């Protein structure tokens, strides 16, 4: 398609058809990234680049907002970037202060990163920006055709090579994960959310450096069955406990999680927020 458009921020896409999900030997199949499936879309927008510190700032000196890590009064922030620890994750630790003005808690900010993705934003906190944008938060099939950039079944948003040509096109982890972060990419953290080539509906960033909230309630078997509901528009199940995130991070790694593979998915519930979760908007025409 070349009936894309870029207006503001985001870019038009005119509709269309791809095929969503993925059957890869290296996926996790219980995450429902699966079965592959054909899936087609209305018109929509969507942003070009996660919302950035300085977007969110201005969010919040307009309205007053108070995020739901404030309200808490901490969140998740990686180990070594300064029981509190996840049992299955323990490289996550629960640090009071830590918010998207404080990304590691006390003693950090955001001064010298003002482009960069706003993080310890839950899905609240999203939707809340979102709306005061006069925008929305992207489906998960709006997400991940728009992260697909025009390619049929590709493992990453521009094809099937990690590094093409050795070159890095996004912001995740080399090294020995979760020790020493070689930052071979130019990152040990976010990058700013013009880093690394777009892909070709003009995203920056739709695999890696964070990870995006989506609307969909998570589910790992709702979109199984063929339907009109589950492959034209399709919005995810009407409940569920988690939302949906798309994209990974700067923390991912083969050695343990794959998912800036654009089939991969994973969830969290909505008031959760952590130093590697950001998001995207959409919108519609
Ligand atoms: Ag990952
Ligand atoms: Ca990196
Ligand atoms: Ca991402």
């Amino acid at each position: 398609a070349e009936n894309l458009y870029f207006q503001g921020h985001m870019v038009a896409i005119p509709g269309g058809t791809f095929r969503m999900g993925g059957e890869d030997p290296d996926a996790f199949p219980e995450d429902g990234e699966g079965p592959v499936r054909t899936v087609r879309l209305s018109p929509f927008l969507i942003d070009r680049y996660a919302v950035s510190n300085r977007q969110f700032a201005a969010f919040v000196k307009a309205t007053g907002y108070v995020t739901d890590a404030e309200r808490y009064g901490w969140s998740f922030v990686f180990h070594a970037h300064v029981d509190a620890v996840v049992p299955e994750a323990p490289w996550w630790v629960a640090v009071p202060g830590a918010y998207w003005k404080a990304p590691e808690g006390p003693g950090s900010s955001i001064t010298d990163r003002p482009n960069h993705p706003v993080v310890h934003v839950s899905w609240n906190d999203a939707v809340a920006y979102a709306t005061w944008a006069g925008k929305r938060l992207p489906t998960e099939a709006e997400w991940e055709m728009a992260a697909r950039g025009g390619l049929d079944q590709a493992r990453y948003p521009w094809g099937n090579e990690l590094t093409p040509r050795g070159r890095h096109r996004c912001n995740i982890w080399q090294g020995t994960f979760p020790v020493h972060d070689t930052g071979e990419d130019g990152y040990t953290g976010t990058a700013p959310v013009n880093a690394f080539a777009p892909n070709g509906y003009g995203l920056y960033n739709v695999a890696g450096n964070v990870w995006e909230w989506c609307a969909d309630w998570w589910s790992a078997d709702w979109h199984a069955t063929e339907s009109p509901a589950t492959r034209i528009d399709p919005r995810g199940p009407e409940t569920g406990t988690a939302r949906v995130t798309k994209g990974g991070s700067f923390l991912c790694h083969e050695s343990y999680c794959n998912r800036y593979r654009v089939a991969a998915r994973t969830c969290n519930t909505p008031d959760s927020s952590a130093a590697h979760t950001g998001f995207r908007c959409a919108a519609d025409p």
